[PDB]
């Protein structure tokens, strides 16, 4: 039996756990790439669905989407699949944070347009009826050109709470999270669980809302407690704060 992996591609490393995440060298065309290995579910209507989603995910092109390749097949002696995509920096949204932890190295340009980003890829996939359901700074890179890409779907810090116990709302209260993480930096693991629990009940940090009160309403209606009274992501970006972003 003669693997398609094994044959056109030279294994680097391993990137993400589970749903298995390789980096791999292509052969033919030099590059490396992020691979995806699924293993197939066993049941025919539980795999239909999923090769239904790669069939929706393959028409996707957008700035903050990562860049697809190819999907295939194998069945070696039960079946995975193996989707290939762009690879990203090994630094992602979260090593980007814990490099940066003083409020003079989190600039309120630089965090806006990280998050504008964010939410413009969220805003995309909405209106293509699609949500992300798994958005966290672990899982959100940036291209060797530093363009930022939601990641790897299709912790449950960042998670909803009609996710951990319901609609694309859910990515809605994911970016109320990241906006504050972003403007918001930790000196410690232990105070940054603590802080972030405490936002998700709404009990912000005076300093916080002392320093950005724009921002802070912004999060508020992002992390309503009834999903209905959020915003959808158009209405986050048609807000007053992105303007004349340098
Ligand atoms: C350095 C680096 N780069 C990455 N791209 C990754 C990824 C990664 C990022 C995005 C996506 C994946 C892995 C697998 C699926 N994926 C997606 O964004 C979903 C997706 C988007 C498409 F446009 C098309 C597809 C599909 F057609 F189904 F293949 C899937 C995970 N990890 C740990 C990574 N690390």
């Amino acid at each position: 039996y003669i693997s398609r992996y094994l044959t056109d591609f030279e294994p680097i490393q391993c990137l993400g756990r589970g749903g298995v995440v390789f980096e791999a060298k292509n052969k033919v065309d030099d590059c490396n790439y992020a691979i995806k290995r699924i293993r197939l579910p066993n049941r025919e209507l539980a795999r239909e669905k999923v090769m239904r989603e790669v069939k929706a995910l393959a028409k996707l092109e957008h700035p903050g989407i990562v860049r697809y390749f190819n999907a295939w097949l194998e069945a070696p002696p039960k079946v995975y699949l193996y989707i290939q995509m762009q690879l990203c920096r090994k630094e992602n949204l979260k090593d980007w944070m814990n490099g940066r932890c003083t409020i003079e190295e989190r600039e309120r340009s630089v965090c806006l347009h990280i998050f504008l980003q964010i939410a413009e890829a969220v805003e995309f996939l909405h209106s293509k009826g699609l949500m992300h359901r798994n958005l966290k700074p672990s899982n959100i890179f940036f291209t060797m050109d530093d363009v930022v890409k939601v990641g790897d779907f299709g912790t449950k810090l960042y998670m909803s709470p009609e996710q951990i116990h319901y609609s694309h709302k859910v990515d809605i209260f994911s970016l109320g999270l990241i906006l504050f993480e972003l403007l918001y930096p930790f000196s410690t693991q232990m105070e940054r669980v603590r802080t972030l629990t405490d936002v998700r009940n709404l009990k912000f940090p005076p300093l916080f809302t002392q320093k950005y009160p724009c921002e802070y309403v912004m999060v508020q209606d992002m992390l309503s407690p009834s999903p209905m009274e959020r915003p959808e992501a158009i209405n986050i970006i048609e807000n007053a704060v992105f303007e004349d972003l340098d």
